[PDB]
């Protein structure tokens, strides 16, 4: 009785987002790609589940303030028009004051005979933190995966609609928060520091909350003004298309 699931969530996205999303995917189909596997890593409570639930369009993955449990990666697979998109929602990687290696390989296991196209690294925008337990996370990642991971990676900051209190210019605030994070990755995963500049990772901002508010065509927009879901897949898409090796060997 099961083959996969009909992306009922898509029919749910506003028109401008539907037709925009139909474009990006149309690209892969033509490049002989009728599937896309996205992974999602990061610390707990950053907004992995919230975001995935956002992209697919339904309540697939469960969100939670206390994301101290979980402990087993779930894959979400929806299809339509002959195209299949799947996201792997990985459990938090920080387990009480430190990286959780138990689960980190539990992830490395979930994907043994698989192929990854895009990896999403999430953290929160509303954080001003010089997080270095952070620097740890960035290491463990390169430890399990490695060289290919960051080239096929993307940085997502959630709570993209965080009004920086008492001091301004969300743009002056956003970058410092993006830069450092990028900086921690260029530096943390030792390989990249000079070469980092060679390819560049890039960032995408997201606002999963139901209070995000809209725009002309009723699609979740950022303060910046554009739709984050639509342009977010654009990114997952460009990365899925650029022919680097993929999480391999
Ligand atoms: N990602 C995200 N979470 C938000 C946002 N606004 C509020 N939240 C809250 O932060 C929590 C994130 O939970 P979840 O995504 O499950 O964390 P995960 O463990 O990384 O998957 C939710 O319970 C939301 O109530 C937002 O813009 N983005
Ligand atoms: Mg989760």
């Amino acid at each position: 009785g099961s083959l996969v699931r009909e992306w009922v969530g898509f029919q749910q996205f506003p028109a401008a987002t539907q037709e925009k999303l139909i474009e990006f995917f149309g690209k892969l189909k033509q490049k002989d790609m009728n599937s896309m596997t996205v992974l999602v890593l990061g610390k707990g409570g950053v907004g992995k589940s919230s975001t995935v639930n956002s992209l697919i369009g339904e309540q697939v993955v469960r969100v939670s303030p206390f994301q101290a449990e979980g402990l087993r990666p779930v894959m979400v697979s929806r299809t339509m028009g002959g195209f299949t998109i799947n996201i792997i929602d990985t459990p938090g990687l920080v387990e009480a004051g430190y990286v959780n290696h138990q689960a980190l390989e539990l992830i490395k296991g979930f994907l043994v005979n698989r192929t990854i196209d895009v990896l999403l690294y999430v953290d929160r925008l509303d954080v001003y933190a010089v997080d270095e337990l952070d620097k740890q996370v960035v290491i463990a990642i390169t430890q399990t995966f490695g060289k290919e991971i960051w080239c096929k990676t993307l940085l997502v900051l959630t709570h993209a609609q965080f009004s920086p209190p008492d001091e301004l210019s969300y743009e002056t605030f956003s970058s410092k928060r993006s830069d450092s994070l990028l900086k921690t990755i260029r530096a943390g995963s030792k390989m990249r520091k000079q070469e980092f500049e060679d390819s560049a990772i890039a960032v995408v901002y997201a606002e999963n909350s139901g209070r995000c508010s809209k725009n002309d065509k009723d699609e979740k927009a950022l303060p910046n003004g554009e739709a984050w879901i639509p342009n977010l897949v654009k990114a997952i898409t460009d990365v899925a298309t650029n022919q680097r090796k993929a999480i391999h060997v």
